[PDB]
Formats: structure tokens, sequence, C-alpha cells
């Protein structure tokens, strides 16, 4: 099967709202994820959300958050084309080897705190941080995807609090980081009482092997009180997070300019038929259509 420029290879994700597809985008030979939304099926919130979705996908542009690569829009069908992370996720990855090493850990989570950050900076607030957000690519670099839930839930949830602000993506990062040095989440029930009563003391088992610098980076993630976490700016700069990294302390991620006129690929689309000014226009648009897309892809 063909859609626009792609060919669909296999099925790869089925929900109720979307098919995942691994499809090849025919005019590069690249390998990317397509979303085939069925939007006859979608009640009225659920479109909120796809058109949100759609927008933070347009403006988020981090290594290590899944690329959108082009929106093809029908009446009734919505497909987003996106960066195919092929390493699977960070939670199958746990169950399957056990806890990471503090290093190995490190390297992941230098990468999740530097892609929240940066969504952030631009006042997006992802809010529902967890496992399954957190995919792979064929090098085990972290790609956040997608804008077992409870466990990741900060306290205001269950106080009937207001559940908006970053800080709400700050303490679900320390439940993350917990999973990843532990392969266990730090606050668990055998129904949601129990796991509500965990999660409003706020303590947390320290596992017998976790260093006192990993305990003390959980503990500015973990705080009860919302208006007393800090700044994912801040922990950027804690002991831990730094550790073999003297040389470069992480700090708040730096998109590159934009090079919409690059020669090469310009070029090769002209003699796929697109024109100089198409390009320039879809590019400044930020568009997402079939010649911004294509000028993406060849840049693989």
């Amino acid at each position: 099967p063909h859609i626009g420029n792609y060919r669909l290879l296999k099925t790869i994700g089925k929900g109720n709202f979307a098919k995942v597809k691994l499809a090849r985008h025919i005019l590069t030979g690249k390998e990317v994820a397509v979303k085939i939304i069925d939007k006859t099926q979608l009640n009225s919130s659920s479109l909120q959300k796809l058109f949100r979705e759609v927008r933070i996908m347009k403006v988020l542009n981090h290594p290590n958050i899944v690329k959108l690569f082009e929106v093809i829009e029908t009446e009734k069908t919505l497909y987003l084309v996106m960066e195919y992370a092929s390493g699977g996720e960070v939670f199958d990855y746990l169950v399957a080897h056990g806890r990471m090493k503090e290093k190995e850990a490190r390297a992941k989570f230098r990468q999740i705190v530097s892609a929240v950050q940066y969504c952030h900076q631009k006042f997006i607030v992802h809010r529902d941080l967890k496992a399954e957000n957190l995919l792979l690519d064929a090098d085990m670099n972290i790609k956040i995807a997608d804008f077992g839930s409870p466990p990741y839930a900060a306290p205001e949830l269950f106080q009937g609090k207001k559940y908006d602000g970053p800080e709400v993506d700050v303490w679900s990062l320390g439940v993350i980081l917990y999973t990843l040095v532990s392969g266990s989440l730090p606050f668990d029930g055998q129904n949601l009482k129990e796991l509500r009563e965990r999660v409003l003391r706020g303590k947390y088992r320290i596992p017998f092997y976790m260093s006192t610098d990993c305990e003390n980076l959980l503990k500015k993630f973990l705080i009860l009180n919302p208006s007393k976490r800090g700044t994912l700016e801040q922990i950027m700069k804690d002991r831990w997070m730094n550790v073999g990294h003297e040389d470069d302390e992480l700090k708040p991620y730096v998109a590159p300019l934009p090079d919409y006129k690059d020669p090469r690929r310009t070029e090769l689309m002209v003699s796929m038929g697109y024109t100089r000014e198409e390009i320039q226009d879809s590019l400044v648009g930020q568009r997402y259509n079939e010649v911004m897309a294509t000028y993406l892809l060849l840049g693989y």
C-alpha cells in the first residue's frame, strides 16, 4: 500500500485510535513510522488531544525526541510520519536486562532531562511521562515519543490540586530515575488506594546498592510540595547528573540555527519538480507538507 510517498511495510502497533506502520519514504529510501488515525472514530476530547499533539510535534526539534517529518490530512484520516525508534521501550529493556548500573542510567537520564527541559523552555509540559514514552533508537539513545500511568502521578493528583505546571514533569522524572536504577517503582500498590497512600507519604525504599549521590538527586525530584520542586535547569547542575562529565556539565539544549537553503538537497528537490520558492515557503512556514518532509528526509 501507498499513501503519499510512502510504501507501508508492516504494522508495528495497533490500538483503537491508530495503527502504526513501519514505512519506507520512496524518494529517499528512508525508513519512517507512520501513525494512521481514523478521525471518524474519535470523540471530541480525543480530537482536542490529537490537534494539540500535532502542534507540539511540529515545534520540537531535539535529538532525543521523536522527530516529525510529515502531516497528511484528509477529512477522515490523519497520518503522522515520524522518526522510527527501532530499539524498543526503556520499559521492556528494564524487564529484560534488570536495573541499569548508575553509569548507564546516567547516560539515558541525561538525554531524558535534556529533552524534557527543552520542552519546558518552550512552555510545553508533557504531564503524562512514563516508561512507555521512553523509546530507544538503534544506538540506544533515548527518543521520547507520544505527546502504567498511576505510578508516575505527582501527589497533587490525589489531593485534588491543580495538575498543570512543569513541576508535574519534575516529579515523574524522579520516578523514572528510580525505576532506571532499581528496575522497580518507588510507589506501588495492589490497588489505587494503596498507591495513593504511598505517593502522598512520599517515602520510597532506598535499594542497598544505590549511591548517596543518586539518592540525593531523587530528593530533588520527589518533593511533595509542588511549589518547592526545582526547575530542570537547576537540577541539571546536580552532582550525579555530571559524574564522568567534568568537561561538559549538562546544560539546557540549544537547537542549531535553521538551515533551509542547503544547495545539495535543494538541487535534488528541483529535479523532483519542486520549486526553490515552495521549498523555502514550506520550511519557513514549518508546513510539514510533502516538500518539507522530503527536505528533512534528504538530511539523512
